[PDB]
């Protein structure tokens, strides 16, 4: 089997995408964010705490004919930005693209964080990341990928972000069309339960290329490029007027200015991402200092290819007993 999903983003500036998701019997489509970088499926539902909803879709067990409580399970789970989410656990089919999983855990929220509250574009997250970090108690259980995985044609997905457009993910397939010249694998270790890495190192627009080893992970459920001081430093020193705002919480630069492009390795490939896809616009409605995209991950504690990187690539989430990442240009 396979499955192939068209990914949105969220609003103007691909701040997050959004995929729609059919749930229970008859269907529910949730649009929910696909989360390379985590191992939950949990949903807004019924369940959710009222004031705690303004404007998503829910999920409401008790109209799906194939739910089932999955009795005694609780899950909670906290994101590297500060959110958190929490509830029970259900068991239903759910379908991506035309491909089905039946029994798979979906996670009612009965709480979720203000972030989540504030986004009513986002109505849940599928955790794409290893099954090991799925936070459901007493008895884990596994993601829709890892559910899907015996079934499909090839045990693959593919992440195909766009930039401030619409993009894909496939599931079963490699979709040869989709992507330039070669693709370009390299290894993963699941030690952390991500798709981790290590690049190959780096350019700043038209420099040199700096060999470096950067351990980081793939993460489409993380806006930014979130590399160490010394990259994000040599990057932003091109940009007259960038600067560190501690008030702001990170590189900001002028506006007016116009972004250099950044590359970076996948073995002797390279990958290198327009200046455009740097610029996260103003930081207030109206200033004239802009966001930038590449961020340190200084006090983070690991290294994040998040869209703003991700978006620049084909890649392949490739879920093989050995598993491996690729990266093409497109």
């Amino acid at each position: 089997s396979t499955g192939s999903a068209t990914t949105t983003p969220i609003d103007s500036l691909d701040d997050a995408y959004i995929t729609p998701v059919q749930i229970g019997t008859p269907a529910q489509t949730l649009n929910l964010d696909f989360d390379t970088g985590s191992s939950d499926l949990w949903v807004f539902s019924s369940e959710t705490t009222a004031s705690e909803v303004d404007g998503q879709t829910i999920y409401t067990p008790s109209k799906s004919t194939t739910a089932k409580l999955l009795s005694g399970a609780t899950w909670s789970i906290s994101y590297g930005d500060g959110s958190s989410s929490s509830g029970d656990v259900y068991t239903d089919t759910v379908s991506v693209g035309g491909l089905t999983v039946t029994g798979q855990a979906v996670e009612s929220a009965k709480k979720v964080s203000s972030s989540f509250t504030e986004d009513s574009t986002i109505d849940g997250l599928l955790g794409l990341a290893f099954s090991t970090l799925n936070t459901v108690s007493p008895t884990q259980q596994k993601t829709f990928f890892d559910n899907a995985k015996a079934s499909l044609d090839s045990p693959v997905f593919t992440a195909d972000l766009g930039y401030h457009a619409p993009g894909t993910y496939n599931f079963g397939f490699i979709d040869t069309t989709a992507y330039t010249g070669s693709i370009t694998y390299t290894a993963v270790s699941t030690k952390q339960g991500f798709w981790e890495w290590t690049s190959t190192g780096y350019a700043v627009g038209s420099g040199t290329f700096k060999s470096t080893s950067i351990d980081g992970i793939a993460d489409t459920g993380t806006t930014l490029l979130y590399l160490p001081a010394t990259v994000v430093s040599a990057y932003w020193a091109q940009v007259s007027g960038a600067k560190s705002s501690s008030s702001v919480g990170g590189y900001v630069f002028p506006c007016s200015a116009t972004l250099p492009s950044f590359t970076f390795g996948v073995g002797s490939a390279r990958i290198v991402i327009p200046g455009d896809y740097i610029d996260f616009g103003p930081i207030s409605t109206g200033s004239s200092s802009c966001f930038g995209g590449i961020q340190s991950s200084a006090g983070i504690g690991i290294n994040i290819f998040g869209d703003v990187a991700l978006k620049a690539a084909f890649v392949v989430f490739n879920g093989a007993t050995t598993p491996t990442l690729g990266f093409a240009s497109k």
